[PDB]
């Protein structure tokens, strides 16, 4: 049979490169397919960005109002344009950056992180405090979805991002109150219904953060719980460089790969 042969069949069917990592657990072996190849973050980074901001500041910091203007509003931003008059709090921005992939919100949080490159260095720094020596962020939104294939900037690997998300949600990288805020935002995500959620049976709990870009880029990083409460971490990333910048991302690919994963964890 063999799970690798199946991921390769998915690649051929969807004409795409697929990366899958599920960290090991006390009872299950790691699941790997191109787990160490680089793929663009796209929006998957907005999840550990929220953790970085939570980590560097006391809970009271979520109450801080942030003001911005229309020139600040770039990339997909369903929440931010409805609050240019009023501004948004760090907390509301965290909510928006995760549940709606609001790109403007991802940029303000990067700005809040501080330093050179709009926050990208501080952020990459934050990933390093978690052992992730591979991932890097260099541009803000949207330039960060546009890097060409082979360019290492604004990339991670399934193996890397899985191990980060595991530390954040199931590990002790954040104290419980902050861990709970992060976990909840990912739990009430609105952008991921046709990706990893779609591939796992309904009676498995699924929290996630999606990513989409050019070159057929489609990602979903998730924490799932079996019907009897057993957690796993699942990172699935894809692109379709064969078709150029205008290549269509295929969400069914991520969902199918997730069903293959579910079958192996079952």
């Amino acid at each position: 049979a063999d799970l690798a042969d199946r991921f390769a069949e998915l690649e051929r069917r969807y004409d795409a490169r697929l990366g899958v990592y599920v960290p090991a657990t006390g009872t299950t072996a790691a699941i790997e397919y191109r787990a160490d190849e680089r793929f663009a973050f796209c929006s998957t980074f907005k999840a550990p960005l929220v953790a970085a901001v939570l980590h560097q500041n006391p809970l009271t910091h979520l109450d801080k109002l942030i003001t911005y203007t229309s020139d600040d509003i770039r990339s997909i931003s369903p929440v931010a344009q409805q609050h240019v008059q009023t501004g948004m709090t760090i907390g509301q921005l965290c909510d928006a950056a995760i549940r709606y992939s609001d790109g403007t919100a991802a940029n303000l949080l990067l700005a809040d992180l501080g330093g050179p490159g709009g926050g990208t260095a501080a952020f990459t720094g934050y990933l390093r405090s978690l052992g992730d020596t591979v991932s890097r962020l260099d541009a803000e939104e949207p330039e960060l979805n546009r890097d060409p294939p082979g360019d290492e900037r604004d990339t991670t690997t399934p193996h890397a991002i899985a191990l980060v998300l595991q530390q954040l949600v199931l590990g002790n990288a954040l104290p419980p109150d902050k861990r709970a805020l992060l976990t909840d935002w990912m739990a009430r995500n609105t952008t991921g219904a046709k990706r990893i959620r779609a591939g796992f049976p309904a009676d498995w709990k699924v929290i996630d953060k999606t990513g989409t870009g050019d070159y057929g880029r489609a990602n979903d990083i998730a924490v799932v719980w079996s019907p009897t409460g057993v957690p796993y971490v699942v990172a699935v990333m894809s692109d379709r460089a064969g078709g150029g910048y205008d290549a269509e991302p295929r969400e069914a690919l991520l969902a199918e790969a997730a069903t293959c994963v579910a079958g192996v964890l079952a």
